[PDB]
């Protein structure tokens, strides 16, 4: 079949941040008509989720992430760097998500958006979109 | 190679519900002999996991989801709709899971079943099974 | 295209354990030059994450998993077997992760390693690496 590999960067504006990257991903899949887009970050302290980018919810993801794994929590990693919480929550959520491609477009539900969740910003994060199909 | 795309629906019976959808997924992969099945929901308030569908555990997934992200919790999203908890826990778990296909069948471990977890039911949920391989 | 399917085993040394399996996965993808590696376990009580294998963090993943879903917690599943916590946390994290392959090598970020997280050891765990691409 066919394999497309394209990367783009986004600048996170705070320690905790959430960015809707759907538009950038739709550009990155060009070349594939029907298949699968793997939205991947080669980072260990930020994650990718597919959900609703409503204003309040964009805050909720971060605030609940903080509730589940408090940045002020106890982390053996923090002996070296103070972002153990970012590593832990990011590992649980995952560093990738799949989005089907159909008719050359992202096949998303009514309320689905591709979102990058940052837990150790501000930073320039790189997103790799590796698509496969025909 | 080959790309199969098939959808099926399941009716959730409660706000919190868990449904073993393995049989429906085994039908949806027909056409692919060796490859990968991406079990995807284009929903933002329900998720997909691959685990054991034992009776008690089917309750545990829901009860622990509730413990981690209480529906009665504080959500800025709830200003618009009262399902912020469903959005949050679903984003963390993920809206898809991969299952390998071999010999035309789902390659599952002894205790593995494909399970749909509902956090904002009752609703008719749609599952997309996008398979790729030969 | 091409489909490679290779399995390897790792012995977990404790109830809770974390093992860097990156090297074994790099061997298992041989045959694929450009594509996607799906690192999968057909188990229901251990999970796969892609993150930093720093010494302290390797402990943090396990300790925070324990904090989120206490093994001593209430599980209806424990009427049959006392590993309900392992099932729950493993379902949330997921039983697979994707790693892109480029130039015949795992395309990993500076701090990324493929890690197996065990919550019901000691056991011999099997990892399936199903790769697709050219
Ligand atoms: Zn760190
Ligand atoms: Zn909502
Ligand atoms: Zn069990």
């Amino acid at each position: 079949m066919k394999i497309i590999s394209k990367e783009f960067t986004v600048k996170t504006r705070s320690r905790f941040d959430s960015i809707d990257i759907t538009e950038q991903v739709s550009e990155a899949i060009k070349g594939i008509n029907n298949g699968i887009a793997h939205v991947i970050v080669k980072h260990t302290t930020c994650a990718i989720i597919i959900n609703e980018a409503e204003s309040g919810l964009m805050k909720d993801f971060l605030n609940w992430a903080k509730k589940l794994v408090p940045p002020d929590g106890e982390f053996e990693h923090n002996i070296i760097d103070n972002n153990g919480h970012a590593h832990v929550i990011s590992a649980i959520i995952g560093n990738s998500r799949v989005v089907p491609i159909i008719e050359g477009k992202l096949d998303l539900g009514t309320w689905q958006r591709i979102i990058l969740l940052e837990f150790d910003g501000p930073r320039t994060r790189t997103v790799l979109v590796k698509s496969m199909g025909e």
